[PDB]
């Protein structure tokens, strides 16, 4: 259970973010136990950051293994009244908290939220945090790492021996690490308090039935007030216990770009909580996907957590400038690629009318890019502990948003391949259980010669496809492109399902230019994307489209990467390329719904 | 006017209030509405902190004139109650007023140094709205000053024409960026006993390094203060103490640039504890010499602005870092703050990293002749600064008085330091700051290039003299022989008179990716051979003490004929990125010493 730390009558926040000391591992950290003392000959790091950007040596940037950050945690006694709590909202990717030399907790996953109390009999006049941070990736984490693997998108002509080790990502973006988001203390009653709450809606007439499960620590009376923003009590409940139910008359319902939130308000004991919340409706039904019952078009994007300086870390002004690009586009929805995003935006897209396709962190499921989806002992991949857990953690998180309306198990993993239904099954059910709201579920397929044996069109409610027809393939052959386009997607079409583009592009350095189709100018990646719509354009189960990419990001190196990928739409610091006006034209004569209809 | 930077302690919360909130225009009617006693209608949402003017794609929500609201819900546990309850608003530019529900809690003008106000308890209901009026009005009385019927100068037309819509008419290059640009945070104190400021000194005579503090309290209670390593060994301490002592650090490390050291010096009062970073260092103007720790100090460096996008002058504390390392990989040692206070986190990291920064005012724009002179009498039509001025001074060292970083104070920038009655406006700001300053560290002003040179009243008033001048732009364009022998002529008076001076802007117009091998204004090599052309001088000038560039990077200006998106002087790009003239920086300064390169 995870809300979202916000401050309220009977909850301090304290933002414990700032400028935090901070220390390579040389490879003696845990054995000196750095955590007891103030760390010594140490740099100072922005937190919430990414570290490998910050300063201007590449031994930083290319580091392997752990770092430990460091701050003051002096605190008033007079807290200890109250249950204090460390709320890490993002430790990419493991962590082990220390508090004074107590190790408090550890935490697996780069990309959601964890947390922990701080025992009173810890907290001392003066305290040391300290926050280490492990940055590598194996068979075991997601997202992957390679171990034995070649390097495909990074392969020499002629092989060489690395100075150091170093993480071999078995992904495209840039292994970004550090206390990605911020810290924060925050504190509760003691002896009972609300630590999650669960709300579905359902739409009898105009009047919207809100259904809730308030769980809870201790033993006191629960109490729910639904408010409108103006702040009218448009349903009240008392002494509830856990489920319960109610009802708005003439309720607002939230639509893309057209948001409307409603506070719900709890009370339990001396405990006081406030969750924005939008009603509306998803479903699937036939080849059409359904917001409100009305038939949607997605027009969008996938994204990266990604600007410089900070790399991953969040950017609050970033994400509220992104927001404003896609409404001056004319879009209405991005992915999360290829991880949960920060709440902070998650919130936003709530309250701007943003619909989200919600992604775990599990990309590079894929070891022949030995079998992927064999058995651990015979050298399998070793993720589906911790892919139960991500999904688990993520649904906890994310479930009452009304931007979320779709969920995405896996990117690019090896569908194709045998095992691939075995080793996805159980996570898309573990999904549909664990979602009150029972959303679609998708993954998102990489491009495969045997598509048709794509292990996704046995479990997706939507088929959600990487294609790159004119880049990867058919490269300055843009009339094969639209063939070879067209061939694989009347399969799809003829499933008579839901199906979109979650990913389509084109390598373009901003300023490169030629009138006649050349790969990495501005011009042809109008024209790769003319000759993808040309054919899109006639499908009828075809209900999406989302580019590869928002904006140009930092991936690891090699020859086919010119300085990051550079498909973006925008430059990565969000100026448009010829593109990005080509789909502000193209997305401003298509609605939002009742496109295909 | 004493303001402690708010830090989180054993007496003290610190609940940050930035995030997301909500924001709407004034069209003339939200104070007529009284907008702030409701939940603001159909309004936007907008980052906090940050400038507002570049989140949004609106040419009329950047170019706008007037006020803006800016409103979050403020809900807080009624315990609270037991302890005095603050609201720190770090800067909000240019004016702001602030309500608490339905009530004016404070006003303030001057758009980049801090404010407070306690929250009286009987405001403090079970639900609270917090609502921030901001002006980005500019005029004849603000700092920085805006124009009235004064005509643009850097944005001057061919013809002339009617603006659709009444606009702000800067009187400075820098983009007029507003609304809430440093963070609003609640903390708390004591009710009963608190302490409000902290003045430290050192005293370095007699091969003894001491501490010299100065306590200001409110109520009654007693006193104590210990001095600490960076691995906590108390070096120095007393308790029950008066309100002002010294104590002496044994085997005490001295504060220098580029090799910076803080003690932490730790204080209670009553329940009160806080604890204040501390670099001892000395600073003084000998001679010809600027003498850090009595040692003849050069400086590297430029001048910076707060600019970065799309937060505009919002503090970014990523940016900060980055900007700290490329200085330090280039070969800096120092920056200005031109052209008003920059945030606290900066100057505390500027401690931290051994930054040395030239503290300046707001006080640019301060010019109404680049017939009324400037400096006539204000009811003649003369500039009406002064009062604000004083009280700028006044409050930016209140702030910044126990920064090691800080060695000098600038007064103002490019103001009309050659006109009648210049000394007269500027010695009352002089003598004030030099009053106010415990270290009493140097002044100085920043002196416009002008015809008349050898009349610019820093020659009466500063300790060092600061030049900004840009032989081989603003004149010899393209002329780089004539802009050496105009530069050695000026500057061998300003080397005659015997006291440090230094280069604070020199700089020309840069386009990243524009290139001649032929000297060609704007392309990346005639930045290069501008810079080698003035140094070929300044290397030769004995009392020329210090170079800072015009500018760290690229930044944003107001539009017209001479500004290609912006003002393109940066050795950086905006995004932080080196031209061909960064890289000649980090070899020159690589082999220039910080201490007796003169
Ligand atoms: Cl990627
Ligand atoms: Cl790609
Ligand atoms: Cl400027
Ligand atoms: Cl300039």
């Amino acid at each position: 259970a995870m809300l979202y730390p916000i401050l309220t009558q009977s909850r301090m926040l304290i933002d414990l973010s700032g400028t935090w000391r901070f220390k390579l591992d040389d490879g003696s950290g845990f054995e000196k136990k750095w955590y007891e003392k103030t760390l010594d000959d140490a740099q100072l790091m922005p937190v919430p950051s990414s570290y490998n950007d910050i300063k201007e040596s590449a031994d930083l940037r290319d580091h392997y293994g752990w770092v430990f950050y460091q701050r003051d945690l002096n605190i008033p006694a007079y807290l200890k009244t109250q249950r204090i709590v460390l709320r890490f909202a993002a430790v990419t990717h493991s962590a082990k908290v220390y508090v004074n030399g107590t190790l408090l907790c550890e935490h697996k996953g780069g990309f959601l939220p964890f947390e922990t109390e701080i025992p009173e009999n810890l907290i001392r006049d003066e305290n040391l945090l300290t926050v280490a941070v492990d940055n590598r990736i194996d068979h075991s984490t997601l997202p992957v790492g390679r171990e034995d693997e070649s390097n495909v998108l990074g392969g020499s002509f002629f092989p060489y021996t690395p100075t150091k080790k170093q993480n071999k990502p078995n992904f495209d973006f840039f292994n970004y690490c550090g206390i990605t988001r911020p810290v924060k203390l925050y504190t509760t009653p003691k002896d009972a308090y609300i630590s999650d709450i669960t709300l579905t809606s359902s739409l009898e007439n105009n009047t919207a039935r809100i259904n809730y499960k308030i769980d809870t620590k201790g033993s006191a009376h629960t109490a729910i007030g639904v408010y409108t923003k103006q702040g009218v009590c448009v349903a009240q409940t008392e002494n509830t216990g856990t489920e319960g139910s109610l009802t708005i008359e003439n309720a607002v319902l939230w639509e893309p770009l057209k948001p409307y939130l409603y506070e719900v308000k709890i009370s339990f004991g001396e405990d006081r909580y406030t969750l924005p919340y939008g009603i509306r409706s998803v479903a699937v039904k036939g080849n059409k996907f359904l917001i409100n019952n009305k038939p949607f078009y997605f027009k969008g994007y996938g994204k990266h957590e990604d600007t410089f300086p900070a790399g991953r870390g969040l950017n609050m002004p970033m994400n509220a400038k992104d927001i404003s690009l896609m409404k001056w586009q004319g879009a209405n929805s991005f992915r999360t690629s290829h991880y949960p995003y920060s709440e902070e935006m998650m919130r936003l897209c709530d309250e701007e009318g943003i619909v989200v396709i919600d992604e775990t962190t599990a990309v590079g499921v894929h070891l022949n890019f030995v079998n992927t989806f064999d058995p651990i002992e015979q050298g399998g991949i070793r993720t589906q502990s911790h892919h139960k857990e991500v999904i688990k953690d993520l649904i906890a998180r994310d479930k009452n948003h009304a931007c979320v309306v779709m969920w995405s198990i896996a990117n690019e993993a090896d569908t194709g391949s045998k095992g691939a239904y075995e080793y996805f099954k159980p996570l898309f059910d573990l999904a549909r259980e664990l979602d009150p709201q029972k959303r679609p579920c998708t993954l998102v397929s990489l491009q495969m010669v045997n598509y048709k044996e794509d292990c996704t069109i046995k479990l997706s409610d939507v088929f959600c496809l990487n294609r790159y027809y004119g880049w990867y393939t058919c490269g300055a052959d843009l009339q094969a492109a639209e063939k070879m386009c067209r061939e694989e997607l009347e399969f799809w079409n003829s499933l008579g399902k839901p199906f979109m583009y979650t990913e389509y592009g084109a390598d373009t350095v901003m300023g490169l230019h030629d009138t006649t189709d050349s790969m990495f100018t501005e011009e042809y990646q109008v024209e790769y994307y003319k000759t993808n719509h040309k054919v899109t354009d006639t499908l009828d189960c075809f209900i999406g489209e989302q580019v590869w990419n928002f904006a140009d990001f930092a991936t690891s190196q090699g020859l086919i990467r010119v300085q990051g990928n550079k498909k973006g739409l925008f430059t990565r610091d969000r100026k448009p390329k010829l593109a990005a006006h080509y789909f502000k034209e193209r997305w401003s004569k298509i609605p939002d719904f009742g496109y295909k209809k």
